[PDB]
């Protein structure tokens, strides 16, 4: 104990800070292989990106993910098809034709590279706060079971930090 | 483990709710004999008390309070007194008459009994948030070490509660 207390201040602290999710990634990254990140809001119409690990001439991936690559994305549509949220990790939600995708060859293998789960916050019935934690590594049952466990906070956490976007 | 995060989970989400400091209060009661409690902001005018446990015909003592015997509150002076704030003690902050006082022998007496600890967040050059927590009986060392192995998120906390208090 007590190392905790100050990480969770430290995040507390953050909540209307521009590195909030960087600060929250790098917090469960303490849990489990992180190596990159994404805090995103879904819709019916294009991704807003809130804050990612590579931020910044801007690549044009990122680009071609929010006007159209992200339709393949399993991640956007379990927000369409899940619309209670909760925490999903890649292999539950894939397609068969996953790998086929153009998403997999080009912004996947790039921003993601081997494993991903995500916390789906629903904002309203059309947006849903999403925070993705990728690895280089596969995530196994010991890191989702820790996900699972920290959870009640970490999504609590995120409806709150909304108020301090701007962009929404 | 595990009943803890659901209990962080529960604080967070009240965090723009009316009965957050209830809360707050509730979670710190888990560790110590909390009895009572009050949240408020000190400053060179009134107090603003934000939330209170017997919260609500007004009792006329908080009217008194508001209106003249805080100057003689332990709790006010030392928000006047020690400007980077922290966690305060009754005992360590009293003067000799405070026995003596009005304040000790009306208002104390109802709303705070036997013992208090306070913690102190400046808001700025002027204000004081703090969160008072009153028992009956007496709060030993041990529920003090407690107040400060958890403070750096309760700060944290309290401090971020400013942007969902309409009075401020």
């Amino acid at each position: 104990g007590g190392a905790w207390h100050e990480s969770l201040g430290k995040l507390l602290e953050a909540l209307d800070r521009p590195f909030f999710w960087r600060i929250l990634a790098q917090t469960l990254g303490q849990f489990a292989p992180v190596d990159n990140w994404a805090a995103l809001i879904f819709s019916d119409s294009s991704p807003l990106i809130l804050s990612f690990m590579e931020e910044e001439e801007p690549d044009p991936l990122i680009s071609r993910y929010i006007t159209g690559l992200y339709l393949q994305d399993p991640f956007y549509q379990v927000s369409r098809n899940c619309r209670r949220g909760g925490l999903f990790h890649l292999a539950d939600i894939v397609s068969e034709d996953f790998e086929t995708t153009e998403y997999y060859n080009t912004y996947f293998a790039h921003y993601v590279v081997t494993d991903e789960v995500q916390y789906n916050v629903p904002l309203d019935g059309e947006r849903t706060l999403c925070l993705s934690l990728g690895s280089e590594s596969r995530f196994g049952a010991e890191q989702i079971a820790l996900f699972e466990l920290l959870r009640p906070w970490v999504i609590a956490l995120m409806k709150k930090r909304i108020h301090f976007e701007d962009a929404v």
